[PDB]
């Protein structure tokens, strides 16, 4: 029951936002953003660089000031802000869906359904925290009251991706304004639409100036420019592992502000032979092709046990055959484009390189249209771990099924990796569930279920898929600043 | 690696304790404590009444006041206290468990390397709580800083069963103790002598006289006493659920004391068709026999699916008839004697009603031994739901044995019951695991296990076995009285 | 900013709510409830006995089985629900605020801007912790893994006073609702037309049937009933201390249910030298007068230090002369009637005690009109701890002022007292502020303030003031049922 | 209470720990460890280098294992045996005092009473620790049950400062020992031989081989390498700001290992006009010249409010020139010499800018002995915000004494700076000491008091003072890997 969508829809914002103003760069460069879908550009965007973040974050810092109206406001009255927000971005959940759907690619009804229905939530369940991440009152030695106050960090940089373009500015705004931080964001040139409108509602739910900043422009330039700033107290980045130590070197080189760092992975998904197998093979096709693959936590390695291997591997072919790529805003359409000519051309060469290295091709392989970014669901069967498809993230719609005969063995080399952002394990067995969710390095485990994400509950990355946790209370522990009171009094009693 | 026991272990303490002193009873009297294994006197101990609850009271009281050395002394330090006590039960193990086995009649083997080494593990469990409980800073709208304390709840009266003498006493003074609380305890006038001996190690290990005091006696007289009292602020009572009413009708009719309850229950322990025979033959076994069937959560309704069940009752027939009876200080004896001649002649009228209603008797029935209190390992098949062995709590080595048909089935059965302290499920299959795990009306559930404690877990009834936990974290909160502080500030800020 | 009342607002709801219908009693027996401020019939409510009591525990037990709308409802749509309730209040604010005045007697100014106030945030509050109120995973020793999950406790008998009924209302549905629980509440015959209509507003906030009932009728038939009933599984009471013991006597004669109570308090305001005189002469006069003195935890005994005494008394005196008795619906009006005629007449009998125990009448001390329950602001004078004014709760607006010299002799002073709801303490001093808030005997200590409550905050009383706190993360602890899960597994690793 | 020191104390152990083994260096190189009182050799020390924290972290990660004797043990067991190490500290408790002493210079009745002390403290709190840090069971949208289990981060490498060498070693050792995580630590070059000792006691305790290695050497070798390897987890380094901004570069270039830094400070300590003088005297003395000056917390900017300022001086002033500088093994010595030369050297040079640069200097001012490194307890007034002296750390027996006239001055002026670790006020006035430790950025505010630490309440930086928190609960959350398990179930129920 989704509403139709607008499928041209109007766009109204395309500058920095600071102060609850709009601003153009102040060097007045602007760069297109595009339509996936056709390969035409949807309008021009502010070019924001380091000088626009220096404005971003003084106007942040001024309203971090003790004193000032965000600092002064009751906690629970940061909660009502954020539930205003969500109210409103509840009026305009059509029209979002719409241009998140025109600018990244994705299906309308998967941004209606999935990604709107996300952020709703995310925002919800952070307001509720707004008044509850108390501090302590602690028992310590001596004639002395000690206890701890739970403050802001202070200001925040936050680097959000283009996957999922609304939903990560809601994992990060969240935590960040419920314990009363303040913003600069950075949001990604393939994707600034969405983040730069829900900025216009910001504004009418009636933040005060300087709370939320969001500057669009490029990685190198404003991005960079976050990492690298020196009243910046703290960083939260999200992308590609290389970009991650970029980051954290930036960070270390300037005033050590603190990191956090939500990076890539080539999540294993086990299959055990006593799986129910229709079940397994849609959740692996989801956990794989899931908005044309382009999420960190992609089932990208399947490990199947050889009892089921070759059934398993052929319901995942005619599966993936008849995956519909198209239009976005068709309702029949499950894949749309990839993100840019870029992820495109990335993709291809993976591809290639599965062909080349030995890897056998099942279906797929190829480009699915004449116009925008469009590649054939595509799978690889009998892949080895040696191979560089089962080793490198690919971002893309392309499956590997590896095959595998004993539990001890499969742990090996799932673990085998400098990833652990996400496993998954399929099986009815109790114990077979209890060992491997326990031996996986992952920080996130699905048992018979993949991509079940909620706000309750933290996600992040074990080794280089990165450090501390987004989403529950856990994504509250980075935006707060820990201070120690300890007084003197006259006689301590139990 | 047990240590051989002396089987007639000395008593050195039988007298009441109050401020780290030795007393007789204002009355001079004394009652005997008998062996349930003979019949026989051991000795007789002072019978504490009315008076001497009074004594101990006052003694408490006092040494609760504000600026004593126990309210004065820190957090830590009750943890140092705790952690030397149970270093002076290690110490006195072999002793003490030869004693329990003496008194209470459980098998030395158990004393010693089940319930000794729970004692000294909860006791070291809440020796690290003491300064780790933390209250709260809260942020509250307006210029106010507010906070909580987390303060003693003061002088508590506790009332602890003769199926578990030592450990009972343990999981009571554990969490009383850390907290900074002091106590006021009456101990069963079945088995006094172990806690009288360990009141000797509390002088020992350095508490400051007042803290812990503890007179034995009788229920009606001294028990009532505590529960009726106007200056005990807590009262905790382990015991059935008749005398369970007495306490909270008695806390409600003098000064509103807090109360906690742990009492009976009449545990569902289900067998579904795809578990491990063997295992859950072993395990129901384990489960309703333990401790002469003298447990609160003993799996005394074992639910069986209707396909596994004649396999089932055959093999646990086999178990049970193997089942070694004598004298608990035999290294080769399985079952002990029932605790007295009461339980032992309310056991046989349990017997009996079952054989009149129609259950099938399918091993033992009658007295084991013509000496002590010995009964045969008995087990009833065909159970039915609206038998009286299927309803009541018999606390005797009593197996009952009922068929079913469906989960769905099966959760209602178990539930409808006014008890609720614990359940079991033994099953390979995951769904059928967490489904009755979370259908079960029970405060433990076990999974392919059974009486699996630990310190860190909390443990307590639904319905009428009871209220509150004990127990981990949770064992602490009804030890802890919360003062919230709110205090005007110049000007409140994040 | 607030808004005209209307001072003869419509009746719309006075039946019994049950299954989210309007029912007559079984008896279609009805009793008026008055108008305190002109002593006339408002409406006929329908007269709740035991029969209506047994429906809503049926409809609410029903409501509560496993796999109904309400047990498998998303904790975060729970959530939800609250805050759809907390809006509709909102809409219906005006309306509520002025019908709370027409039967409670309670200015509309402080109906409106504090008690109305405190529900949305109350209810706002809750909403918040539907979704974060987690169990905990385990560290238990041997190869397990065990871990709680906090369940609703079940069918909760709500008894909710006269003195705030909407606010009180609020207190009790925040929790219990936000953690899962069904409700049954019987509100006051004083007082219950306020609770009636917001039933209608649960209905159409979309709270699924049976949910929440409503039973309005008398204590000693509807109350009795419920905190009886061998079907409620937990009963919350505020109110008298000696009714507080009828109901934990009912608790514990009946299934033992769960308890908490918040019952009477006899408070200690302390006002030390150096305290900020005109700040603590307003306060301490808040303190005891809002609500016609009609709070539990009113500032009941004045302590002032001897060097300021003359002074004080002074501004006081001018302050509770200077007091605008009347109609409450007129905005400059500051106190209205007493809620009924036996209070009415309870409290005159208590000014009566204190002229002639010796107690110096300063102001006041007879009644203000011939028409409905008003009272003269009364403030007696050097009153002694034994007087009965000092050691009763009087409930009216009659201020005590004793006279202090020391900080150790006033601690024993306020501390003596059967009651603990409440104390302050006002003065410029660290270390008096944190001597005294660590002395006093009481669940809520206000420094330089006074009746500051916030929905993150507990409140609650030591001794005979109450058992169990409201508000805050504390109050969902008597609305949660803790299951422990511990399950076998192949190898524990940490 | 002090035993007699025996002051030439023997030398047991200066090689690399590795898997309970003592191994010299590969390179075979050694290097000498000098007793700063005398200027002179105590000992040779096994040089380390990359090649032996290769070693050590290859063993580190064997012992963490999946399966391995240290990762399959029970928490509770992890802590006895911090609690048995605690035990082998208290027996060898003179003798750990005298060689701290002897390798450090801080007086022997310090290293006893103070330093002891609380590594026994640190060591039984975080023994509490190992069993109780849990994880959480989450309410999560849908049909399934969501866990998460707080894991170990894995090898973790530690490097440990010589101003506090056991009592650094006790703090990092508590924390990641108490969570199952496996050290390489390498200790400083100044202060090697305490550390090396404990090692022998953590072999005797019966930690497994493996769990804690130790490697001697230089910093930009052996420290560079632990922060370069690509194998370790997680980094936690305690020392000087420059060096921390070469650890988190380092952890950016290698693996993205987690990072958390104690560095500088430049505290300050405040003391209003109404302070206690002699009290507020005293502890501005010991803020400052406690260890030698030799705290990264030292209150090294006392603002004193103008009214108080020349009496302050000259009582301080009288106070440092009454300090006994010594040998630390005499009882008489209130303070030892600095811990080498190179900070012996750093020191006078912060002196002569101080005297250049206008700083009015009151007393000291030079060498208080040559053989050793002994510097005269200097006290410099009139000290301005742009000096030198009062911007950077200097690390020795120097203070600094501001003059201020309001309250909203000196938190301009105590803010004004890149550090924030600690500060203090000394006030008697509730409202202001509550306005300061809200308005100050530092990590702990002390009121009244100084340098008052307890294992219960967290430490560490604001701002380039350092990132992270160590002791308290919070000193865990870095030794903690979190996962999250979500599970599909037929039926989500609350
Ligand atoms: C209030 C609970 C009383 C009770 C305890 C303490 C108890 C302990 C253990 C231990 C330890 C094993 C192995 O089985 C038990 C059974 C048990 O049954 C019980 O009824
Ligand atoms: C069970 C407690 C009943 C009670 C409430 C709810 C109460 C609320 C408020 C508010 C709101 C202000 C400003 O003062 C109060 C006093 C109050 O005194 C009370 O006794
Ligand atoms: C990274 C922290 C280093 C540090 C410690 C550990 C420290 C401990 C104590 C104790 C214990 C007293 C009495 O004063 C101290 C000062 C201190 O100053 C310090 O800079
Ligand atoms: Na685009
Ligand atoms: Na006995
Ligand atoms: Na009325
Ligand atoms: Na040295």
């Amino acid at each position: 029951a989704v509403p139709a969508p607008n499928q041209q829809p109007e766009v109204f914002c395309n500058q920095i936002f600071i102060n609850n103003e709009w601003h153009d760069a102040v060097s007045r460069k602007t760069f297109p953003t595009v339509n996936p879908s056709t390969g035409e550009v949807i309008c021009q965007v502010a070019e924001g660089d380091k000088e626009d973040v220096d404005k971003a974050v003084k106007a942040a810092r001024a309203a971090f000031q003790l004193g000032s109206p965000w600092r002064r406001m009751d906690a629970s009255h940061r909660g009502r802000l954020l539930n205003r927000l969500a109210d409103l971005i509840e009026r305009d959940r059509t029209y979002l869906a719409a241009l998140e759907t025109l600018d990244n690619g994705k299906p309308y009804v998967i941004s209606y359904l999935v990604d709107l229905d996300m952020v709703l939530k995310c925002l919800r369940y952070y307001a509720g925290w707004a008044d509850k991440y108390h501090g302590k009152t602690i028992p310590i030695d001596g004639d002395f009251f000690s206890y701890t106050r739970h403050e802001p960090v202070g200001v925040c940089g936050q680097i959000i991706p283009w996957n999922f373009p609304l939903l990560m500015q809601a994992w990060k705004l969240g935590p960040a304004l419920a314990t009363g931080n303040v913003v600069v964001m950075k949001v990604a040139e393939q994707t600034p639409l969405t983040a730069l409108y829900v900025a216009n509602l910001i504004k009418e739910a009636g933040f005060p100036p300087g709370v939320v900043n969001i500057v669009p422009g490029f990685g190198p330039t404003a991005g960079a420019a976050i990492a690298s700033h020196e009243d910046v107290d703290k960083v939260a980045f999200t992308g590609s592992t290389e970009i991650g130590r970029v980051i954290q070197v930036a960070a270390g080189s300037s005033n050590l502000k603190r990191v956090t760092l939500e990076l890539g992975g080539k999540s294993p998904n086990i299959i055990m032979s006593d799986a129910d197998m229709d079940w397994a093979v849609e959740q692996a096709h989801f956990a794989l092709f899931f908005n044309q693959g382009q999420c960190c936590c992609a089932g990208s390695r399947t490990f199947v046990q050889e009892d089921i291997y070759d059934e398993f591997v052929e319901r995942s072919v005619a599966r993936a055959k008849s995956r519909v790529v198209g239009n976005p805003f068709d309702s029949k359409t499950e894949q749309g484009p990839q993100v840019d000519e870029t992820q495109f051309k990335k993709i291809l060469g993976y591809i290639n390189t599965g062909k080349q290295e030995g890897a056998k091709l099942l279906c797929g392989g190829g480009i699915a249209a004449d116009r925008g970014y469009f590649i054939q669901p595509t799978v690889f069967g009998d892949v080895q771990d040696g191979m560089t498809i089962a080793k490198e993230e690919i971002f893309g719609p392309v499956m590997q099924i590896l095959k595998f005969k004993t539990i001890e063995e499969v742990v090996g080399r799932a673990n085998n990796s400098t990833y652990g952002l996400a496993a998954a394990v399929f099986t009815k067995d109790l114990d077979k569930a209890n060992y491997l969710s326990q031996a996986l390095q992952a920080g996130t485990v699905w048992v018979n279920c993949y991509d079940v994400f909620g706000a309750q509950s933290p996600f992040g990355g074990y080794k280089m898929s990165g450090s501390g946790r987004e989403l529950g209370e856990y994504g509250l522990q980075a935006y707060t600043e820990v201070k120690t009171v300890t007084v003197k009094v006259p006689q301590k009693n139990s």
